[PDB]
């Protein structure tokens, strides 16, 4: 078996996705996701220019020697760019594999472990009264899991934030209080922090957060620095969850290794695939962390795809995180992934179940969109 | 898909093995290994008396969650006769997967990462002249590697060997001397110690070895106590391998994730199967340890056939240990990997490529052998 | 003196027992408890096929010897069934060794430490107000420990439960607050989690158990990574204790020597028996760990026996738990030990003080029962 | 002051160099090298579809504001595409600011901390005289540093190396041995272990290093996990370098504060700009680690320019790696740092003293060329 072509698609339905396609000699093909929002063009270069020509001739078949190949081989490890091309190739080929077994991407990873895939959902507001009715919309789509985000009184290119860590901690528990209040106790609640704080400011917010018993508390200060989480574990028992950012099991080895943290939430787009995430969610399953997958709409549907076909398989599963894609979105990605009250099936066609419209996707061209900056008030540029 | 039937084949052409048959409602089957060397028939109750009546009517393809299912069921967890009998289950439902996807199971695992697989033999003699002559017939079969043991001047039911450890650590660096001097430094050179050194003495031994590189030194100490093994890795640099008697990954967690071994030789049979052994393997990889699968002649040739396919896929493989079957034993297992020149391929057929000739298996009837104990010259029980 | 017989005896009056009994050439005779829940005819096989045969010819008298010859000598060492097998040999090996100084085993141990031996019992209801009454029966029967588990809200082959830890942790803490509220701060009360949380959700339950003053919460979280007890007892004062599952001193010596919990659970039958006992309880002395034998039914009336020996001299005792044996399994096993108001003692009758009715337990045939497996809402295969 | 443009130079004069240029409105500009061997045209995107349109209409002047802006404000964060294009901009910006004082570089940051910079060369041979040959050749051109790398006996896409650990172990110190005997020990010798090792062999091989007194063993072990160098650390005396592969701060700040290795090789271009390596080195300084900036050729004048800057004032330098550029890729960048007799000045011209001829670059199109791939001799794919 022969890789005889391999091509990258870039389309924008409402906002940017690059997909890689890898042909073979028989004609099956597989797709993966290549998208790094924001950065976009830089994958697809990292693709056309450097991996693609290597892979032609190659066989399909070798997922772990080409997935070594190339992360070896670039020299310069792991990264952003790097990284998720390497995982548009993985993901393509475990696509490939699975149809050549003629079974959905779960049975080869091992077969399922559950009968349906917990998933949870936006409910944001401008203030407390708008978060509420976002709490309650949310519930009403049959969500059993809910992260709550409030605007705080007082509070093409980058948009610039503006930020004061003082007001957020003083008012983001009070908006927990209330959602309880309102909601009860069975509802599963997040809540993402964003890396806006220090360790012991997230300590002081996880120790507020504890009579609400979160679902988690995420990615409460920048993690490259590992050893940060280790003074927040050290005052609460507010469940900690890190990692949408991440590209390696060298980002997270020490948080896993040390239980500083109870979920990952590190991707199989930005993070090599599957053959990567197989040996986190692994290495995680010794330590008590679950998965609990970043699931933004900048992952495109293929990521979704092969997301929850990991999902249906790996025994220590969290939760998935799902913010809808578009009617257009989902126009442009076929897909036999399905949402129901809640939770998640990956579908039982063969490979992660996901294709791509390509005479769609054509009508619809990239269009550059980068994330926001966050200054502080006195203009320090800081964590968005 | 459906279990119809299991059951378990007890047969010895030359030593006792076990094997487990697991047969779906497709006529599909697969089979896996069960041998516990010196307590066979305790793992054949285990079987037959609690696992197989829960295995039948469930889904073969559900490989994670039947893994799980008794791993955590048994409640009393990890142990040689659980985990050897969950090891029987998990091959065997690998090899079926391998055959429902028409692939040689190395495909499932992620594809091949190498050409050949490099396995070393025996050399042992009574004295040193018989070891020299052992190490030239090893050469002479093909072996780039070969495991040399000498016997020491001085020096149905379990045999009783006596043991002086002092003598052992004043003479078997002059085998290694010996075996450099005539056979030159390339040929890998391996040493079992077979437990039966203190920490010390075996840093000793370690640094006494180093001018003779040898490719490992083994099971130096007994390992119950993993933290043993930071004495020895403070003072030598002989690299270090351990674990053929070991059945969870619990058993060596603490020596791979803080570097104190070079190798992990626990195997398919005797830790939980594919499933455990891939979690193993991955584990080790992050702290430069490689795979040295025991392969003494106690493990089937299903356990060979499932251990190649592994050592074909895995990305750090390190060696694989070959103490040959008899033509007996081959004759009642049909394989489809195959030795050439010191090296295994796994062969290409679909599953791990080991059948069971049930009826030449028949001839054969159970025989009780068990493993020797050792003695220290005052008549102490010490390890064998 | 020689060992001329020993058979194992299984018999079901109610339950599955299996016996070990020995016979000297002079006579007296000893018997061990060989019994483990759910896989109990693999320790029969142990047994009977492996270790009997070697027993035979041996002097009984050589207990430690034969210890050690059992446990280095399986080669594949620890684990539920080897461990249990050689708990059995162990147990009548010192009941032999009593019998012939003509003293109460207690008395070979180093003599009575206390005057009676505190237990617990059982209070269990599917809701709060049928658990209130069962803490009333329980207390009516003299106990002045009790353990309490209570149904929560919206909650021959293994029976399957279903699980949700988010709904537990919100409702358990308001259990504890009633019983309290009804029968003061005088009785001892006690908690089973039984596996089912990770680390940071056990520290958030036992912090919620603190103004409640338990004399335990056991088995918080699966055990067989130590360290996961660490995060726990960052985060609370509740006393901690862990380990019915246990079978060497290997699964435990970390989390008692970094003194991560209070009591150590781990019994006689499934730890290898009297000898490795001892060194467990005098090792857990140097830590402030106390015993608190795990004693629930599937525990022979000789396991109870030789435990009440062992708790009437051990100075570092903690509890004794008594899950009450039914009048044809009491009648199959008669003993010395009697109750009292709450408490044990181990009687004066030489040996263990208790023997096997032979003639009747033959009128009852060994029944397979196996204990249930737990899975999540979602299907998961979870800790039971 | 504004940015007025900014542009991207891409040149093969021999080797594919990126340069990036900044305009301000005073028309004073700034370049910075953005080259990243292997992958560049993934930079180029990085910068053109990304970075630039930022750029357009901010102040130059603001170096940190924009440092920050780009390293946080990318939210997926470091990476070897990333932290070259921040390298490049922050290059830039530092040209323009001393060129705005009207200063050599090396005088914004401090000023000049010794008279001259010392660096080495190669000395490259297919076997030992050939070897001895080339060091010679070293001397000859006024080296007082020289790496020596020799073949071993028996050993536009990516060309495929062949590797063998143990035959490099065995010859590699013969080579010292040989080349101290023939130009005595005051000549600084290094060496490029290039990845190939895991830790316990770099353990032995820095052992058998040490006779002959190394500058440093570089690069010994993959550095992911940072501890791999503990082990290293705890056997040899032979200095260690590492880090022509890092891209930022994090992936080194275990190894330098627990004191792990001497020199870092981390460069301007690849992590970051002289905003982070200014970091890197005083961070470094606090740990007795000195600065040895990697100098290949796939880093171009405009890297070296900037490297002599920082080396003329940083008081940690230990030395400068000099692979010579040829009169080629010279003439495309006329810069004012000089060589003389084994040492490097970094000119007095204000900036970093080195610019691009963009008429002469545009003479040269890009040309793909790939690093080669390693494979052990089974096949494996290994680090090369
Ligand atoms: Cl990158
Ligand atoms: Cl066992
Ligand atoms: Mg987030
Ligand atoms: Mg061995
Ligand atoms: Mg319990
Ligand atoms: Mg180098």
């Amino acid at each position: 078996m022969k890789i005889v072509d391999a091509k990258v698609i870039v389309t924008c339905p409402g906002r940017n996705f690059v997909t890689l396609k890898i042909v073979t000699d028989q004609g099956i093909y597989g797709i993966g996701d290549a998208t790094l929002n924001g950065r976009e063009k830089s994958v697809v270069s990292y693709l056309e220019d450097y991996l693609i020509p290597v892979l032609i001739g190659r066989d399909p078949q070798q997922i772990e020697d080409i997935w070594q190949f190339f992360y070896r081989g670039a020299y310069w490890r792991r990264g952003p760019v790097g990284m998720t091309a390497l995982a548009a190739i993985d993901v393509a080929l475990w696509d490939i594999k699975a149809k050549l077994a003629n079974m959905p991407l779960y049975q080869l990873l091992g077969g399922k472990s559950r009968e349906r895939i917990l998933s949870y959902t936006h409910a944001n507001g401008k203030d407390l009264d708008s978060t509420l009715e976002a709490v309650r919309k949310a519930k009403d789509k049959g969500y059993k899991a809910i992260r709550v985000q409030c605007g705080i009184p007082g509070i093409d290119l980058p948009s610039v934030e503006v930020w004061s860590t003082e007001k957020y901690l003083n008012y983001i528990p009070d908006v927990f209080a209330a959602v309880r209040k309102e909601f009860g106790p069975d509802i599963h609640l997040l809540h993402d922090v964003h890396h806006r704080l220090t360790p012991i400011e997230a300590a002081r917010l996880g120790k507020a957060l504890e009579p609400y018993h979160l679902f988690w508390m995420e990615d409460a200060v920048p993690a490259e620095n590992q050893e940060s989480f280790k003074l927040i574990r050290q005052h609460t028992t507010t469940p900690l969850a890190v990692g949408e950012v991440f590209n390696s099991i060298h980002d997270c080895r020490e948080l896993i290794q040390n239980q500083w943290i109870d979920y990952i939430r590190t991707t199989i787009v930005h993070a090599g695939g599957i053959s990567q995430m197989r040996r986190i969610a692994d290495f995680a399953s010794l330590f008590h962390v679950r998965t609990g997958f970043h699931g933004a709409t900048d992952l495109s549907p293929v990521c979704m795809g092969a997301a929850l076909h990991f999902d249906y398989w790996v025994p220590n599963f969290g939760i998935q995180e799902h913010m809808a894609h578009s009617e257009q979105m989902n126009a442009v990605f076929p897909h036999a992934y399905t949402f129901n009250d809640g939770y998640f099936t990956p579908g039982e066609k063969p490979g992660h179940g996901v294709d791509i419209d390509e005479k769609l996707a054509a009508q619809y061209p990239y269009k550059r969109a980068c994330l926001p900056v966050n200054r502080l008030e006195d203009g320090t540029l800081w964590h968005w």
